[PDB]
This record gives C-alpha cells, sequence and structure tokens, in this order.
C-alpha cells in the first residue's frame, strides 16, 4: 500500500542546485506508473474537484524524500470561468504550470483521451461517473486566465 521505485536511477543536480537521483517509474503492487502517464492525486485544499496531473520527473533527494514533478490538469470548475454550459462530464483542461509534490500523494493512475475517444470508450458501463478516464477539453493558463478549446478557440 505504498509507492516504491522501479528500475535503476540516474544521478543529477539542479531543479530546486543540489543533488538528486532521478528514477523513471514507480510501482505499487499491481499498479505501475511511468513518466508520462496521468495520475489522480489526493487533494485536500480549496480546489473544487480532484487534482489530476501528468508526471514529468520522479526523483529522490538525500534523506529518502520521494518527490514527483507534476504538470497540472484543470477541471472546468477550477478555472476563472465556471463549468461551461454543455462542457461535458470529466472534462480536463491542459496546463503547462507544473510543481513538485510528494510521491505518496498519488491516488491512482488515470487516462486522458480525446472527446470522440472518450465517448467511444464510455459507451457501455452504467457506472459512468468514475475517476479513471477523462477527456481533454483544451488548454488553460492560470497566470493569464485564458483558456482555449481542443481546437484552439478562445472562450469568453
Amino acid at each position: 500500500q505504498l509507492w516504491k521505485w522501479s528500475g535503476n536511477p540516474t544521478q543529477r543536480r539542479g531543479m530546486k542546485k543540489a543533488r538528486k537521483l532521478f528514477y523513471k517509474a514507480i510501482v505499487r503492487g499491481k499498479e505501475t506508473l511511468r513518466i508520462g502517464d496521468c495520475a489522480v492525486f489526493l487533494s485536500a485544499g480549496r480546489p473544487n474537484l480532484p487534482y489530476i496531473g501528468r508526471i514529468e520527473s520522479l526523483w529522490e533527494s538525500w534523506g529518502s524524500n520521494m518527490v514527483v514533478k507534476v504538470k497540472w490538469f484543470y477541471h472546468p470548475e477550477e478555472t476563472k470561468l465556471g463549468k461551461r454550459q454543455s462542457d461535458g462530464k470529466n472534462a480536463l483542461y491542459q496546463s503547462c504550470h507544473e510543481d513538485e509534490n510528494d510521491v505518496q500523494t498519488i491516488s491512482h493512475k488515470c487516462q486522458v483521451v480525446g472527446r470522440e475517444q472518450y465517448e467511444q470508450m464510455m459507451r457501455g458501463r452504467k457506472y459512468q461517473d468514475q475517476q479513471d478516464l477523462y477527456y481533454l477539453a483544451g488548454t488553460y493558463d492560470p497566470t493569464t486566465g485564458r483558456l482555449v478549446t481542443a481546437d484552439g478557440v478562445p472562450v469568453l
């Protein structure tokens, strides 16, 4: 019931300069999590719906501190605009705003696919409101507040 490293690491420096050992993947029993896969985390603050992010760099510092750098997704409720009318279920807005967190705060691996792929996948199972599959709806920048659709269309 914990996340452990998987595979040989590589030593490097910098990245807020000090020394660390960067790994490529973590494992929790049956579950695997490689760099590039999307993961739902364990959130507790004021953000509305669960934080979901893409892993960019896993490392361990001196003292066995497991740190994961995450590029954040954004639910429609977390933007400066509310859930757009007819936005869709399980919509995620891509962002290029990243930060570091603890590796053990990862709830479970998830998938982020296109809208048509999302609707083709979620066609049968009656238990639809899950937390394992989401669809990309566009790009959101928290610094500017601007957000565009999955086709490059800014909104108001």
